[PDB]
């Protein structure tokens, strides 16, 4: 019987949910919908947090815990759902017939998979990667070579281009920038599993001089990119930035039209598009999620509750305006299948804000599959570590230690923080 009352709470800017309902109202109408609002972000963080260590909480918990726009950034995620405040979705999808994982990006779906159990379902991701137009990779002789960049590479290139340009930024911008470095590479440091990390290593002590010599050449921030009139793309066109890697926006495929046709309206030009120059032996492309959905464990009115859960998955809201503008890159194959047409097609060539814009290059198109296609893990991973990363390469970019001793630092934090 799926029926009853479904507490949910909303955070400051969402439209989501207010979808969800109408859809999971038109089906099962007994479904009593009890929706708690919060308009400040510091308010809603800390009483769905509390409540949920505390065996209370919303039935059904819609978060974005990552460094999104309009994410509520959350310290110990993973930890947190270690701790097993969700329960275990694989009794619902397994007795599920109308549920088909082979219809979602299944190697995304998985960083809901920590334990052996099936704590939440990431309904969308994001991958660090870094952008620009293709007329100024061919002004810096880098067009064919970017994609296969490697961190060292990149800072070879960076040097280069701080002895060549001496006035302007390399990269933009803000703090998304590092923090992207962090997201592509901490894999490479830190293994769940065994709960031991090896950031004590040579490999990490060259990871920290390479990206030395990349923040050397610039990164602007970004109160000055929202100076511009035409934000990052009136910004790469007077030279300010070269090269553009933020996590603001995850690059859905209205993402990746509206940068297409922002920089063919300020250069005839292409967006171009690789992924991070990552280290190591192995092929490693790391995703993480940016929007996750549970049922909470103590919930009296789950199979309810999960009957909501489903909806955020399907085709329908996963391509919907109101989540282009406030989620990641969907999960829904289906659902990218049908944007990646529309933006390809006669629907692509309209206008933007004013510009003619036009439709996605078969080029830009395929640049941006073998991206998506090409992630090969999909990992919760704890922003806290990311912070210890970031705070060790503070303290070797300001001089306070050397690189050794800022490989060390890090492996101290994260070694005890895998450990409890």
């Amino acid at each position: 019987v799926i029926g009853g009352k479904i507490v949910m709470y909303a955070a400051p800017g969402d439209n989501v949910q207010s979808e969800i309902r109408n859809i999971v109202r038109s089906k099962y109408p007994n479904v009593e919908f009890q929706v708690v609002s919060f308009n400040n972000a510091d308010e809603f963080k800390s009483r769905l947090l509390t409540e949920l260590m505390a065996g209370e909480g919303p039935d059904v918990i819609v978060l974005s815990p990552s460094t999104k726009k309009g994410s509520i950034t959350i310290e110990t995620m993973r930890k947190l759902v270690e701790s097993g405040v969700f329960c275990d979705l694989e009794p619902y999808i397994s007795k599920d017939e109308s549920i088909n994982l082979s219809e979602y990006n299944e190697t995304v779906l998985n960083s809901g998979v920590i334990n052996g159990k099936r704590y939440f379902i990431p309904i969308a991701y994001d991958v660090p990667i870094f952008w620009t137009a293709n007329s100024i990779l061919e002004e810096n002789n880098i067009k064919d070579e970017i994609a296969n960049w490697t961190l060292k590479d990149m800072a070879d290139f960076a040097v280069q281009f701080k002895e060549k340009n001496s006035d302007n930024y390399l990269f933009g911008y803000g703090d998304g920038f590092i923090r992207n470095i962090m997201y592509a590479n901490w894999r490479e440091f830190v293994d769940y599993e065994n709960k031991q990390a090896s950031f004590d290593s040579q490999e990490f002590v060259e990871f920290l001089e390479a990206i030395g010599a990349i923040e050397k050449a610039g990164i602007c921030d970004e109160k000055l990119i929202k100076e511009y009139t035409g934000m990052e793309f009136e910004a790469l066109k007077h030279g300010k930035i070269t090269l553009i890697s933020s996590t603001e926006y995850p690059i859905n495929p209205w993402e990746l039209w509206y940068r297409n046709s922002h920089i063919n309206y300020y250069f005839p030009d292409s967006i171009r598009l690789s992924k991070f120059p990552t280290f190591g032996d192995l092929g490693r492309i790391v995703a993480h999620p940016t929007d996750i959905v549970a049922i909470n464990k103590n919930s009296k009115n789950k199979a309810t509750a999960y009957e909501v859960l489903k909806v955020f998955l399907s085709k329908e809201i996963q391509s919907s305006q109101q989540f282009r503008d406030r989620m990641g890159i969907p999960v829904n194959d289906e659902a990218i299948r049908e944007l990646i047409e529309k933006y390809s097609g006669e629907e692509g060539k309209t206008t933007l804000p004013t510009m003619d814009t036009v439709p996605l290059p078969e080029s830009v198109v395929a640049e941006y599959n073998s991206i998506i296609n090409g992630v090969t893990e999909c990992v919760l991973v704890d922003e806290q570590i990311i912070d210890f990363m970031i705070e060790g390469f503070n303290e070797y970019k300001n001089g306070k230690m050397s690189a050794k001793d800022a490989a060390r630092m890090v492996q101290q934090k994260v070694n005890l923080f895998l450990n409890e």
